[PDB]
């Protein structure tokens, strides 16, 4: 099955969890001034983006993420633990939207959008707080890859810009490398931002997807210890492509600062590019699964301390960064973010206690009994 049933799963356990997080949400909201629905929010999955400087045995002639590193220094930012290497985009994507961690589902599950999403009777996501007309998805490939068209349709999205398979198209398409440039994606976001509305964007880039082809900037060269010629060439091409993403990401944020609407971007790489041999990580194999993320608003930014989080934690972190009031569900997810996520020991009693709360909710809304249907305020702010 898709998930193990918690040993204490029952109507009474779900009731206890719902009452517990109802009170915690009230406690949290006493110190949260803002409303999430007053913010336009962009979830920006930057395909295969991850600083090569963290790969121990790699040397790059130049810093290829200088602007993104400066952004990370200025706002809530850190490392994201990914569930896969060289692929798995849609699984990280699912976790950002639902906040349900892949690590709590069965190891038999390969793709959440195909095996778990269709079984959810009433999937709760960050997008539900926005009007359907203001929910926009964007991905420069087929809308049907990884079942995305079905997912975004069932989430009530008004638009899904795709290269094929949707009525919604990207404008002024240009390639940087072999695939659609990040500049194209960013400029298409900007053209759809409507300051008179609160909008939710779910964006999945393609520029830095395998295979990597770039001859310039020629001064950017990269090598790894004992790498083959092919490995070094792929790393060099990838680093060159990152340099464009880095500059275009800065230019994108600069444009967002000039829009008279509160806008927050959750930016993250989904997984490392699948070009490094295991030897590249030299006894620090954890770095095979650690990408960069930041959470940046177009006004004043706090910098909350979250050096290592999971993709499923982004929504709770977004509420905290924007000082937005939470539902009981997001109160639980805030407890996960702070006390029970991937930076903590899974053997810690506190981690296990909070994870038991989460697993019961996660089971209930996927393949369980839907006991939460009787707790009408659990997902409400
Ligand atoms: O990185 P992967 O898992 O191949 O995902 C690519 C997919 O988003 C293309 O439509
Ligand atoms: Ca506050
Ligand atoms: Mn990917």
């Amino acid at each position: 099955g898709a998930m193990e049933k918690p040993t204490n799963y029952s109507q009474e356990t779900i009731a206890s969890i719902a009452q517990k997080y109802q009170k915690l949400a009230e406690d949290i909201n006493k110190d949260r001034k803002n409303n999430i629905a007053d913010q336009t929010v962009i979830y920006l999955l930057s395909e295969s983006l991850s600083d090569p400087d963290r790969v121990s045995n790699v040397t790059v002639s130049h810093d290829v993420l200088p602007n993104i590193k400066a952004i990370k220094n200025s706002t809530t930012a850190g490392l994201m633990q990914s569930d896969s290497y060289g692929g798995g985009t849609a699984n990280m994507e699912f976790q950002t939207l639902t906040s349900l961690p892949f690590y709590n589902f069965s190891s038999s599950v390969s793709v959440l959008y195909s095996e778990v999403f269709p079984k959810m009777a009433k999937p709760h996501t960050i997008s539900e707080f926005y009007q359907g007309k203001n929910r926009i998805a964007m991905h420069p490939a087929s809308a049907n890859n990884f079942n995305r068209k079905t997912v975004y349709s069932n989430l009530g999205f008004s638009k899904f810009l795709a290269l094929s398979g949707s009525k919604d198209k990207f404008k002024n398409i240009e390639n940087v490398g072999l695939l659609t440039s990040d500049k194209t994606v960013y400029n298409n976001i900007l053209s759809l931002i409507n300051p008179s509305e609160s909008q939710f964007f779910s964006v999945i880039t393609m520029q830095n997807h395998i295979p990597w082809s770039s001859d310039y900037p020629e001064e950017i060269v990269a090598e790894g210890k004992n790498f083959t010629e092919e490995e070094n060439h792929n790393l060099t091409s990838y680093a060159r492509l990152l340099s464009f993403t880095d500059k275009e990401t800065r230019a994108f944020l600069e444009k967002l600062t000039q829009i008279n609407k509160p806008i927050t971007v959750v930016f993250y790489g989904d997984h490392l590019p699948g070009l490094y041999p295991d030897s590249a990580f030299n006894k620090h194999i954890e770095n095979k699964y650690l990408t960069d993320y930041f959470i940046w608003s177009n006004g004043t930014n706090e910098k909350k301390n979250h050096p290592l989080i999971n993709s499923s934690d982004f929504t709770a972190a977004l509420f905290e960064h924007t000082d937005s009031k939470v539902s009981p569900y997001y109160a639980l997810l805030t407890e996960v973010l702070n006390k029970a996520s991937v930076d903590k020991s899974p053997d810690s009693p506190e981690v296990k206690a909070i994870q038991n709360d989460l697993k019961n909710i996660q089971y209930d809304v996927t393949i369980g009994k839907g006991y939460l249907l009787k707790h009408k305020t659990f997902f409400k702010i």
